[PDB]
């Protein structure tokens, strides 16, 4: 898995389930082009977004739709989403795990980058 | 001061000084319109971005230039920048804080009523 | 003010008010000796814990009573308290910040030189 | 695994490997009694600390020896360790994952609690 996203809920002490995630890649004309999307599973993880072949060098944006997540649990949160923007694969293929820990008025995000 | 931004450095345990911050407001065509900008002070804070008159309800984006901060320190970072996107609601002062590490950041909003 | 403690609430986006904070200093027999205490203010801050004369080099523990904070709000929390343990070094002011959620907390130290 | 500890390094974007972890349980006389210990693996995880039978109700303290970790990487960090203190199994057996994200002058800790 070259790109995996994991989301946790710091209010419940649980995976954040059914969180929508949209990935974009910056195009030549500097616009954000849709690249992949999905939703987190019961484990809070989203696998299978892309492949080694498709996940070329570029600048990527992972959008985690946190506001929709919170509202469905009865909470009106601060952020619209959590964005994670990074250059990927510029020194060759890597595996990326993007983690996000969510609270209504805060989030943390961490990346683990490993060489296959 | 309806909007203040504070940035901290978790590698050195210090304010993050001279960090560029850009604020955008979402326009009717869904594009991001430049709204305000500046650089953090020696206290890691950025004051005077906007005014009560000007800071109307809407969706705002605060972009914090973290990559350039780390690059100047000779540290290799993960993110291009940190982004904080939120809706301003009438019914208060917003403090957006960001705690920076090379491969992680934490952001928090403190919303208080005068 | 050589030591200040700030506590924030990530569920409500506010200062964490009236949080009990206890500071201990490690004694020669390795036990924790009560050193200072108080409750956070309406700004979530606790000032005046100690003085320059009294805050000598040594290992200190700051205990933040998070469980009681959440219980009063009717929210079920994970931790008994948050603990911040560190060595004071001569060669500055310490700000210990804690950002609280029911099953998580983040703590940060800002160490600055007058 | 009723109790697992996971540690990540926010400077390197990697698991925190070979981090010593000491677990204590509060005794009847309110002293901290040694309960289990170990070190994180190449994945940043520490498994096998205890068993369902041994991990009874109580107040537990997980000490993560962060200072020793940082010093060996050339960094003089702020904290002596990261402590995580919690009541466990007071409503029956649960599985606990304690995660810690480390920086030299900060850390985050999160617990995921699941019912078998």
């Amino acid at each position: 898995c070259p790109l995996m996203v994991k989301v946790l809920d710091a209010v419940r002490g649980s995976p954040a389930i059914n969180v929508a995630v949209h990935v974009f890649r910056k195009a030549a004309d500097d616009t954000w082009e849709p690249f992949a999307s999905g939703k987190t599973s019961e484990s809070g993880e989203l696998h299978g977004l892309t492949t080694e072949e498709e996940f070329v060098e570029g600048i990527y944006k992972v959008e985690i739709d946190t506001k929709s997540y919170w509202k469905a649990l009865g909470i009106s949160p601060f952020h619209e989403h959590a964005e994670v923007v990074f250059t990927a694969n510029d020194s060759g293929p890597r595996r990326y795990t993007i983690a996000a820990l969510l609270s209504p008025y805060s989030y943390s995000t961490m990346a683990v980058v490993t060489n296959p």
